[PDB]
């Protein structure tokens, strides 16, 4: 599998956003290679004009680049299910009740696809209701994280998407979503509010939970607002924090 090889001794790949192709080809050699490049769904008036340029973004970082919807935005995931037909990246965004339709869509190209799921101030349980007619419900479908987790798999989904964290906010709710996942071999993609300051807690508790894989979404924290691009030497201070996370769990 492609994205197989974006995690750092098979355990943490980072997942930072690229503003232009240049800023792509300097973020995944900062990272070594150990991250998919987020280009945005939302960023294109088309499904052709996306397609082009993520094809475009994916010919120099060997197609390492993670399908964005654009800040989870339930609006795009009609739009990146289409995508799929014609450019499968290596990563791909999705909100839960999209899986299927985009899993059905690559039409057996290999990629990875994660299943937005939510907090609800419920520990161990997650709000499944993120696409577009469900989200704008009166309740919403709160579920154990487990069966969540087999949903997602009947689907064909790779793992938990896990948003909006702010942060630590909601650190108890998410020490049981990573419990779960580790438990059932499910991968885990903590986002939302993650910054340089909380990056190394957030990960660790995954790690410390035994999650195999992680991958931790870090989006405006690591953005330059002058240009736009996402830093380089906060790509490198991220790559520097896994090594040294992973490489004690051996
Ligand atoms: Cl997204
Ligand atoms: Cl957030």
């Amino acid at each position: 599998t492609n994205i197989q090889k974006r995690f750092y001794k098979g355990r943490v790949a980072l997942n930072v956003l690229a503003n232009n192709i240049e800023n792509a080809k300097d973020i995944f050699e900062a990272a070594e290679g150990y991250v998919v490049v987020g280009v945005l769904s939302k960023d294109y008036p088309t499904v052709e004009e996306a397609v082009t340029a993520m094809k475009a973004y994916g010919k120099e970082i060997e197609d390492a680049v993670s399908i964005g919807l654009g800040a989870g935005d339930n609006r795009q995931a009609a739009v990146v299910a289409e995508i799929a037909k014609h450019y499968p990246g290596s990563h791909i965004n999705q909100v839960f009740p999209s899986v299927g339709a985009t899993r059905a869509n690559l039409g057996g190209k290999d990629s990875w696809i994660n299943s937005l799921v939510s907090p609800t101030g419920k520990v161990g349980y997650v709000n499944i209701s993120t696409g577009p007619i469900s989200a704008a419900g009166e309740e919403k479908a709160i579920v154990p994280i487990k069966t969540a987790i087999a949903l997602v798999r009947d689907m064909g989904g790779n793992s938990l998407k896990y948003f909006p964290m702010k942060g630590l906010a909601h650190e108890e709710e998410y020490r049981a979503v990573a419990k779960a996942c580790a438990e059932e071999g499910f991968a885990l993609e903590p986002t939302g509010g993650i910054d340089k300051e909380n990056f190394e807690t957030i990960v660790r508790i995954a790690l410390e939970a035994n999650v195999e894989r992680v991958i931790p979404h870090v989006y405006s924290s690591i953005i330059d607002k002058e240009t736009g691009n996402t830093k380089v030497e906060d790509v490198r201070e991220l790559l520097a924090v896994v090594k040294k996370l992973v490489d004690q769990y051996a």
